C-alpha cells in the first residue's frame, strides 16, 4: 500500500555536524513518517477520532480542509558517546530520534 | 502565517449526515493542523528532535526526504448524546475531538 507508514532512513552525524567529536554511532536509522492518509482510518490503530472526522469534512471540500498528516505514533531515543574538549568521554540520551510507527492525526 | 498553526473549523453533525443519530451537540469546533513545518521552529510548535532532524535532513535532499508534517499536539475529547441501532441512549465520550494546538512532529 502507499498509505501512512514508516519508511526506513539512515542519518550520518556528518548533516548535524557532529562527526569531529563522536566515536559512535557515526550515523543512525532515524525514518520518517510518509504516505496517504484516508480510509480505513482506526482511532484505536494508527489514527484519532479528529483524522477520521477531518478526513470526512475533507471529501467534501478539498479546497478547504486537507487531509490528515501521516506523523509519528511512536519514537524511539539514541543513545550518542562523545567527547567535548577537555577530552571527556560522555554518554548523552537523545530522546524522540527515531520513529518506530507512524499514524494519521 | 504559511506556519503550521491551528485554524479554526467548525463542524455540523448535518453536513456529515450524522444528524440522524447523534442528538447533543448539533455541531462543534473542531479545528485542523494546518502550515509549513520548517525554520524557524516555534518554540510553541513543540517540534521534537527527530523533527529538527528530518527538517534539516529534508533541506539537504528534498528529493528524498519530506518536511514534517503539521499535525495536533493537544487534543480535547467531547461528550455525544445519540440514539443507537436498539434506540437506547447513550452518552459517550469522544477523545481526540477539538484541536487545541498544532506542532510538527
Amino acid at each position: 500500500k502507499t498509505a501512512c507508514r514508516k519508511h526506513e532512513l539512515y542519518v550520518s552525524f556528518q548533516d548535524l555536524g557532529w562527526q569531529d567529536w563522536i566515536i559512535a554511532p557515526k550515523g543512525y536509522a532515524a525514518n520518517y513518517c510518509d504516505g496517504e492518509c484516508s480510509f480505513p482510518l482506526n482511532a484505536h490503530m494508527n489514527a484519532t477520532n479528529h483524522a477520521i472526522v477531518q478526513t470526512l469534512v475533507h471529501l467534501m471540500n478539498p479546497e478547504y480542509v486537507p487531509k490528515p498528516c501521516c506523523a509519528p505514533t511512536k519514537l524511539n531515543a539514541i543513545s550518542v558517546l562523545y567527547f567535548d574538549d577537555n577530552s571527556n568521554v560522555i554518554l548523552k540520551k537523545y530522546r524522540n530520534m527515531v520513529v518506530r510507527a507512524c499514524g494519521c492525526h
